[PDB]
């Protein structure tokens, strides 16, 4: 019920202004129905026309309560004081009266104007809308019968009792449909409203997910050759300590925190995190945007790792230390794949940058000499001495005589014609009925479309039903034009309810050739002109009665007054023409009969049919609006719906399925997998065919490979990520005890397979693709609050890694692990000897 207040607060400006426009009518028409009192019958002239200019007192006195804030409250308790108040005036009129006499006509126009101002133009209940109308007009007829007039003036009783039936039955149709279209307006345009609200905080959603794995200047809107780039690289030594003795929970969380540092330091410092390698973390600086300080926020970044890790290591009581190593030089940065694409470096100096890291020393920032070339006297500089400091080992075999260095620190309707200002909405309303069969939309409420045309068509049949019922009741010889009207009215009558509910509920016994002319009459022209003659089709009866021997005149003019009513009916048509109707078929034919009686016929028509005209224009605008909140409901739905699935599949490019619902439960991921294995696979010879130009071949293959996690055999592996021209990826993360082992290697089966038919098109130069395999225990997880990350860290990826290193071309290198259940099956495998991995000495390691 509290949002039937908030409706009521919404549509108050409609139901104040409605109400004011009543109090100008009957103003209005108190005014002229005294002017014309005051001439054509002066006899009694105190007893008849004081009340009327009284009530044009009651009527400003009524429209000064509309402007204080007590009508505010309560609009409905002074709608009903006008109810009581001009039910007494008309009630009191009909009697007083009865050139000392009055026509019943005029009688008649009073009764059906107060009881159409009652029941659309006022906002009442229905009940009690309803009951007090059927209580005045049980009086009114009452009154005039008992106290009607011998001097000048079975079946005659229910003659009028079927009048009266007619208006109860069109005002009630009108107020029960007015109040559709207002409450189906407000609850969609709310609905529009919610949409709205959260399609910006779901946009929002959209945007963080292209900037957990894109820069901010990328993701304004696919290479670069950006020169003078400073690289860093930096590795949390002692961290395979860390990883014994804890659990999945804790590990990930003192990375989370350690991670989230460097990111508010990297705020400060401005720099780019390009990615996280599992426990090492590696950025740039000076891309995209051409920073010109690049090799000094990378040694801030750097001596302030080495600040960070320290008050850390002073808050969760760790003992870590920073191996920091910068080389500045030219870089290749793009966006590679379809799915599961990041921003990322390419170029032989990051990987010297990652080795310079891997030659240095706990807790010191070791440079290179390019950017020693940068470096002022701001920072001290030491000899790098890495040559003494671990001998000629195979690592500093290709440092090729540059000299390394070191730091240690420092309403849109027109109100003429009635149409949309826009003629792009305007076109899509003619034709909304037509859509509205050809889609076969279900009924839904009383204010669709179709449903609206099957109760204006029965209220039509009754109406013209109950309104000839009581012209043959005077009859009761009729002419034969009265009864071919009837009869031909009958058969068009029963046709267009037979198309109605045809159209409505859909019969089975409906067919293609039905169907299509159904569709044809939907259209704006021709439903004009069935409309046009059933809504006159009750009016042509009342004047095909009429012949040469008029000369009868009360009850046609009585009668006449229904059918210009009836014109109120099929909202859904145009109220102009349907007016414009009412003025040549109810009041014309009438008009030209009678050419004081003769102005009083005049004066009767013009206040009922400015009425017919206000109400039809006031009911269009309401069916006008409830379709306009239609169009409005309907983009917000498919605007919605375009957000949501861009989103949800930016969250496919980051975390895998089975991240999506745990992140949906709590803001952080963590799982140890008991066993896992992992894959590298990079292109080597790219070195010789790179000399950008050629990288955007290098992308369809990247994109080649993305096709083969589209094919439904590879389901159960999940590429990691992409990093210098290497694809990794793992197989176990949503687990025969090895079946996912097995498909690994399918999947690596066919990595060179299109890698050979990808060099069929390229002219003398083929890519070769070398991989690296092992499998064990692995540890994934979720990295960044405001930037999610997914990776996989551990001793299984290092030394597939260093596989990936230490391989040859096309061959798949299997460690021990992997061969104590990969030879079991059957795959066909080799012998190479043996290489050095870090962690474990000597390796005995096979190839495919």
């Amino acid at each position: 019920v509290n949002l039937e207040e908030a409706c009521l607060e919404r549509c108050f400006p409609q139901t104040q202004r409605r109400f004011r426009y009543a109090l100008f009518y009957i103003g209005f028409a108190c005014l002229l129905w005294s002017i014309y009192f005051a001439v054509h019958m002066r006899s009694r002239l105190i007893v008849m026309v004081a009340p009327a200019l009284c009530f044009l007192l009651v009527c400003v006195g009524f429209f000064l309560f509309t402007f204080t804030k007590l009508y505010a409250r309560h609009y409905a308790w002074t709608s009903l004081a006008l109810t009581l108040l001009v039910f007494a005036l008309t009630l009191a009129a009909q009697f007083q009266v009865l050139d000392t006499c009055l026509s019943q006509v005029g009688s008649f126009s009073m009764c059906i104007e107060v009881l159409f101002l009652l029941y659309t133009v006022m906002h009442l209940p229905l009940y009690l809308s309803l009951c007090l109308g059927v209580a005045y007009s049980v009086l009114f007829e009452t009154f005039g019968y008992h106290f009607r007039d011998e001097a000048c003036f079975h079946w005659e009783l229910l003659s009028r009792g079927l009048l009266h039936g007619c208006i109860h039955a069109i005002g009630v149709h009108l107020f029960v449909m007015s109040q559709v279209r207002s409450r189906s307006t407000f609850l969609k345009v709310g609905q529009s409203i919610m949409h709205g609200k959260d399609l910006e905080v779901e946009k929002a959603l959209k945007e963080r997910m292209i900037h957990s794995v894109m820069p901010r200047i990328i993701a304004d809107d696919k290479m670069q050759q950006i020169e003078e780039v400073s690289i860093l690289f930096a590795d949390i030594v002692g961290f395979t300590k860390m990883s014994a003795n804890k659990s999945a929970h804790a590990l990930v969380g003192l990375l989370n925190d350690l991670f989230g540092r460097f990111d508010r330091l990297c705020e400060e410092t401005k720099c780019e995190k390009i990615s996280t390698l599992g426990d090492c973390y590696y950025c740039v600086a000076g891309c995209p945007e051409p920073r010109a300080d690049h090799a000094y926020c990378c040694i801030e970044m750097g001596l302030g790792m080495i600040k960070a890790i320290e008050q850390f290591c002073q808050e969760k009581k760790e003992m870590v230390n920073m191996r920091v190593g910068v080389h500045t030089g030219t870089v290749l940065c793009g966006i590679l794949g379809m799915r599961r694409f990041k921003f990322d470096v390419w170029s032989n100096d990051v990987n010297l940058a990652n080795l310079m890291e891997q030659l240095g020393v706990a807790g010191k920032v070791h440079i290179s000499e390019a950017t020693a070339k940068y470096l002022d006297d701001r920072y001290e500089m030491e000899d790098g001495k890495v040559i003494e400091r671990l001998g000629q080992s195979v690592v500093a075999d290709q440092l090729k005589g540059l000299k390394t260095y070191l730091i240690s620190g420092q309403p849109p309707i027109n109100q003429f014609s009635l149409n949309f200002l826009d003629q792009e909405l305007e076109r899509s309303y003619r034709t909304s009925y037509q859509e509205e069969v050809i889609k076969n939309s279900p009924v839904k409420t009383f204010a669709s479309p179709t449903f609206s045309s099957l109760l204006d068509v029965f209220l039509s049949t009754t109406v013209f039903l109950t309104l000839s019922t009581t012209c043959f009741l005077k009859y009761e010889p009729p002419p034969p034009a009265a009864l071919a009207v009837f009869s031909a009215a009958l058969l068009l009558e029963v046709l267009s309810l037979a198309v109605s509910i045809r159209m409505v509920f859909f019969l089975e016994d409906v067919m293609a050739c039905t169907k299509r002319l159904l569709e044809w009459i939907a259209g704006w022209l021709p439903r004009h002109c069935i409309g046009a003659i059933l809504v006159s089709l009750p009016a042509l009866a009342v004047y095909s009665h009429v012949t040469s021997e008029y000369e009868f005149p009360v009850f046609t003019g009585s009668a006449a007054l229904i059918a210009v009513v009836h014109y109120c009916n099929f909202c859904q048509l145009s109220s102009w023409m349907r007016s414009s109707l009412a003025t040549v078929v109810g009041a014309g034919p009438l008009l030209l009969l009678y050419v004081l009686i003769g102005q009083e016929v005049v004066l009767v028509f013009f206040l009922l049919l400015l009425l017919v005209w206000f109400l039809n224009r006031e009911f269009e605008v309401s069916y006008r609006l409830h379709y306009h909140g239609d169009v409005e409901a309907d983009l917000h739905r498919t605007k919605i719906q375009s957000m949501r699935d861009q989103a949800d599949w930016l969250l496919r490019n980051i975390i895998p399925y089975h991240v999506a619902e745990q992140l949906k439960v709590s803001q952080t991921y963590s799982k140890n997998h008991d066993s896992g294995g992992v894959i590298f696979a990079s292109i080597v010879n790219f070195s010789e065919f790179y000399e950008k130009e050629c990288y955007r071949v290098l992308n369809e293959l990247i994109g080649d490979f993305d096709e083969l996690l589209s094919k439904p055999d590879y389901s159960s592996i999940e590429k990691i990520k992409t990093i210098g021209a290497t694809y990794m990826a793992a197989s176990g993360l949503n687990t025969h005890p090895q079946e996912h082992l097995q498909i690994l290697f399918e999947f690596a089966k066919e990595m060179m397979r299109v890698v050979d038919d990808f060099n069929n098109n390229m002219l003398w130069f083929n890519f070769k693709l070398r991989v690296g395999f092992n499998h064990g225990p692995l540890t994934a997880g979720v990295i960044g609050t405001t930037k999610l990350l997914y990776d996989i860290w551990g001793d299984t990826v290092n030394i597939a890694s260093r596989m990936d290193t230490t391989g040859v071309e096309c061959r798949i290198q299997v460690s021990e692990e992997s061969y104590r259940v990969l030879s079991k099956m059957g795959y066909d495998f080799d012998y190479r000897g043996t290489v050095n991995v870090k962690g474990k000495g000597q390796m005995k390691t096979y190839l495919y």
